[PDB]
Formats: structure tokens, sequence, C-alpha cells
DNA sequence: CCGAATTCG
């Protein structure tokens, strides 16, 4: 990362299946492997647990952890040490959730810009649905609230379905979606595909968007890419995680 | 963490 390339953030989100003890440390290094084939900026991870925090601070070491928990399972924000210098970090309850989720804010500045990034692994499966779309507003409400000078990424698996968007009232205005914002490219429209991934063995074909990328700006803010990480097997034959991550870059403009 | 079917409280 040089001279040229300073006006950029790059980032991966992925829900990693810390939840599936099976095989966790192999596909943790295959996490890790991915990380440092791409060198992003920042990184949100979903279903961290304790042991996941342990198996990072070994193969995932130039990074700095910050979670949304102490145990169960929670999420966090991994930050490259050297480029991104942490300012604080903020938590806001989800008081009706009963699987333990929330919403992670952290504060940092990159590039010499200032950023709020965001995350959360919002309520689970379809018959959730009311609860899920409450805390998306709870999401978007947030990110409406930070600073005008601050630019605000929100990177997770929000479990969506399209319909779901729709009655909560639309993204706002002056939020968009990374994926919508560059064309609703095919080959990384999917990223929980029982088709394409057998982890869960799931005798059936479903897939779904569930993990989106939501960012607040007008022109200051402009998506470059946007591309599916950690489709290949590992040694044991499955896959890092349930879930495709994905790999997106972003330009800061003045 | 799908969704249809089933069983539990
Ligand atoms: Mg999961």
């Amino acid at each position: 990362n040089g001279l040229e390339d300073s006006s950029t953030i790059s980032f991966i989100t992925w829900n990693i299946d810390g939840l599936d003890g099976c095989n966790l440390p192999e596909r943790a290094r295959g996490v890790c492997s991915c990380l440092a084939l791409y060198s992003p900026d920042v990184v949100f991870l979903q279903e961290v647990i304790p042991p996941y925090c342990a198996y990072l601070k070994k193969r995932a070491a130039s990074y700095t952890i910050i979670t949304g928990n102490e145990e169960g399972y929670f999420t966090a924000i991994l930050l490259k040490k050297g480029r991104v210098k942490f300012k604080s970090q903020e938590i806001i309850p989800f008081p009706n959730t009963k699987m333990m989720r929330n919403l992670l804010c952290v504060n940092v500045s990159l590039g010499g810009n200032e950023f709020c990034l965001m995350t959360s692994h919002l309520e689970s499966t379809r018959e959730h649905s009311a609860e899920r779309i409450r805390q998306l507003k709870t999401v978007l409400g947030k990110m409406q609230e930070a600073p005008d000078s601050t630019t605000v990424i929100f990177a997770g698996d929000t479990n969506l379905r399209d319909q779901e968007v729709i009655k909560c009232g639309g993204l706002p205005d002056n939020v968009f979606d990374a994926w919508e914002f560059l064309g609703k490219p095919k080959h990384c429209q999917y990223t929980w595909d029982t088709k394409a991934n057998n982890n869960l063995r799931i005798p059936a074909a479903y897939k779904h968007r569930f993990d989106r990328i939501f960012f607040r700006a007008e022109g200051h803010l402009i998506p470059q890419s946007l591309d599916l990480v950690g489709l290949e097997k590992l040694d044991c034959g499955r896959f890092p995680s349930d879930h495709w991550g994905l790999l997106c870059t972003l330009n800061v403009v003045l």
C-alpha cells in the first residue's frame, strides 16, 4: 500500500461461523490466509467466539481486535496496525434480541480521513423478520446521526430478504448499498449459497444476499470494486464458513 | 442457518 493507493479504503466483511466447532482451527487459518493475500485496512467479522480471537492473534497479528462482547458469540472489527488510528469503541444494544445481537461501532482515522465503521449480525431466520427490521432501523438511525464530517460505513450479516428492506422504509436518501451502487453485478450477488457451499450439509439449493455494505455520502465516497472471497475448499474438504466473504474497495474523494 | 413438516407448551 503506497502513495498511489492512499485515497482508498479496502475491507472484508465475513460471518466466519464460529458457532461451528468442527475443523474450526483450520477454518480460521483459511480466513487468515485470505487476509494475508489482500491485506485489507479493516475487517468486519461476525460469529467470532473467544477461541477464535486467539487464532486471529496468532495468524492475523498485524490487526488490532475490537469485539462486540466477551462471551458466547459476537462481532469484531479488525484494524490494520500502522494504517488505522483507533479513536473509540461504541456499542448500541438491541434490547429485544433473543440472540445477543448488537451494533458495534469503531471511530478511526485512515488515509487522512475520519470514519465511523459499523457492524452487526442482525437477528437470524425468516421467523424473526420483525425484530430484524427493528434492528435495521436502529442501524440506519445511527448512520444518520453521525457527524456530517465523518464517513460512515456499515458492513455486516444482515440476514435481510429484499422484501424486508421495502417494509422498513427503503434505504434513506443519503445511504447507499455498495452492490447496488456498482450496478448489481451477478458475480458477487449471493453471499450464502447451499448449492455451492456444503458446510451446513443442507440437502437443498437456496441462496441469499445476507451480507451487505451500506455507506453514507455527495460524491465523497465512491465504491470501486466488490468481489467474493472464501470460495476455496480447505484441506478438510470444507469451506472457511457457510458464508462467502465480501472484499470491497472504496475511494475517498475531495 | 433454507423451508416444509412436525411436535411442544
Ligand atoms: Mg451462522
